[PDB]
């Protein structure tokens, strides 16, 4: 899709079979979720934001359909106010930015 | 241009005859900039982002070029790590995101 930037640019996707929506995020290096049950192993880690660090559990290689593109990666879960899907995911739904 | 997200997509701009770098960045409602210095009025407010709120200050009507492209909006100047340019100057230079 080709999405304008007038509105936030959210997206479905679903993860563990839950469905939810998820804001496009070119500045965010990695994708962070709100708290949610992933079967799993984790590690802890934190990451920064504006705001602050956050401390935050990692999953590796787990699928993803955004807007119905699966894709398999690293997703962090923890306190953030909004699911945000960041560069780890876009390269492989194969995200561009044009201007 | 087109940008792929596999590097940060950061680009040049110029503001209050100044050169900075600033990240593209469409998770983020609001340009936000390091503590730099501009001239004129401006007001405080507080923003929020993963990690917590700060607070920053608010100019109105600044002039920015961001690679050839003006634009005059609101900037915010404040404790970030890194310079923002979030949806109401990206809305300016008619960025776009492609999947
Ligand atoms: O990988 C990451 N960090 C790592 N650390 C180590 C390794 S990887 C990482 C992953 C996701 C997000 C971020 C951190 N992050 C944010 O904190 N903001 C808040 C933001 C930024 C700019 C403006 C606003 C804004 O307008 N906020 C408003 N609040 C009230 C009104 S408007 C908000 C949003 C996301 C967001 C929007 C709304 C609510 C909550 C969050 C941006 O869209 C993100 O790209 C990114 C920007 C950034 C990148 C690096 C360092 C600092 C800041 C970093």
């Amino acid at each position: 899709p080709q999405v304008t930037l007038w509105q936030r640019p959210l997206v479905t996707i679903k993860i563990g079979g839950q469905l939810k929506e998820a804001l496009l995020d070119t500045g965010a290096d990695d994708t962070v979720l709100e708290e949610m049950s992933l079967p799993g192993r984790w590690k802890p880690k934190m990451i920064g934001g504006i705001g602050g660090f956050i401390k935050v559990r990692q999953y590796d290689q787990i699928l993803i359909e955004i807007c119905g593109h699966k894709a398999i990666g690293t997703v962090l879960v923890g306190p953030t106010p909004f699911n945000v899907i960041g560069r780890n995911l876009l390269t492989q739904i194969g995200c561009t930015l044009n201007f």
